[PDB]
C-alpha cells in the first residue's frame, strides 16, 4: 500500500513586495491525499530558511532582487515534495537604477530639436523611483522632432536591453515617441538606428509607461553611442514629458 508523496504548492502577497515589506506565504492548497502534513520547510532564497507546522509564514526581504522560494511539505510517513517561485523585490526608498537622476543633475541629458525646443530639468515634481526625474517640456511650432538626448561614448554593450519609464501626458501635439539608441562612427560616416517606436494612440496618457529597448548583438562595441528620447510633433503646442530610472544589467 505505497505512500503517496504529498503535493506541494503556495502563493504569497504582495505580488510585488517592497525592501522590509511583510509577504505572506500561503502553502494551504498542499496537501496529502493518504495522511497528513507534517512540516512545511521554506527556502526564501537570501541565505534564511524556516520552518511551520501551519501552512501560512511571513517574511521580509532586506535587499531588492529576484528570489527563488523552495516550500518543502513532508508527510506524516517523510515522504516530500517541493515547489518553486520567484519573487522580485524592489527598493522601498531611492532609485538605483543606471539613470536615476537622485543626485539632482541632468546626468548628461541635454535637448535638441527642429521646429521644436525643448527643455530639460531634474525635478521633484514627478518621479518613477526615489525623490527626482527628468521634466521635459517641449515647445512646437508644428511639424518636427525634439529629441533628450546622452551622447555618447560607449552608454551599453551590445546585446542589451534598456528600459525607460516615460510619463506622457494627455492632448499633446504628438504623434509618436520612441526610445533610441544611435551608434555612429566617431566621424558619423556610418549610423545605426535602434527604436521603439510607439504611436501616440498607443500609449497610456497622463501615466507611466515602461518601454523597453535593446541594442542589437552585432554591433561595433567601439562606437560611439547617442542614447534618448525622440517625440514626432504634428502641431504647435507645449507640453511636458518626464522621464526617470532608465536602467538595465552589467
Ligand atoms: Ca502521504
Ligand atoms: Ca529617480
Amino acid at each position: 500500500p505505497e505512500n503517496q508523496a504529498p503535493k506541494a504548492i503556495f502563493t504569497f502577497s504582495p505580488e510585488d513586495p517592497v525592501t522590509d515589506e511583510n509577504v505572506v506565504f500561503n502553502a494551504s492548497n498542499s496537501i496529502d491525499e493518504d495522511g497528513t502534513i507534517a512540516y512545511y520547510v521554506w527556502d526564501f532564497g537570501d541565505g534564511y530558511e524556516g520552518t511551520s507546522t501551519t501552512p501560512t509564514i511571513t517574511y521580509k526581504y532586506k535587499n531588492p532582487g529576484t528570489y527563488k522560494v523552495k516550500l518543502i511539505v513532508t508527510d506524516n510517513q517523510g515522504a516530500s515534495s517541493s515547489f518553486t517561485a520567484t519573487i522580485k523585490v524592489t527598493s522601498a526608498t531611492g532609485d538605483n537604477s543606471k539613470f536615476n537622476f537622485e543626485d539632482g543633475t541632468l546626468g548628461g541629458f541635454t535637448t535638441s530639436g527642429t521646429n521644436a525646443t525643448g527643455v530639460v530639468v531634474n525635478t521633484t515634481e514627478k518621479a518613477f523611483k526615489g525623490e527626482r526625474g527628468l521634466k521635459w517640456t517641449v515647445t512646437s511650432e508644428g511639424e518636427g522632432t525634439a529629441e533628450l538626448k546622452l551622447d555618447g561614448g560607449t552608454i551599453v554593450v551590445p546585446g542589451t536591453t534598456m528600459t525607460f519609464r516615460i510619463w506622457i501626458p494627455s492632448g499633446a501635439p504628438i504623434a509618436a515617441i520612441q526610445p533610441y539608441i544611435m551608434p555612429h562612427t566617431p566621424d558619423w560616416s556610418e549610423v545605426l538606428w535602434n527604436s521603439t517606436w510607439k504611436g501616440y494612440t498607443m500609449v497610456k496618457t497622463d501615466d507611466w509607461n515602461e518601454i523597453t529597448l535593446t541594442l542589437p548583438e552585432d554591433v561595433d562595441p567601439t562606437w560611439p553611442q547617442q542614447m534618448g528620447i525622440q517625440v514626432q510633433t504634428i502641431d504647435e503646442g507645449e507640453f511636458t514629458i518626464y522621464v526617470d530610472a532608465i536602467d538595465w544589467l552589467e
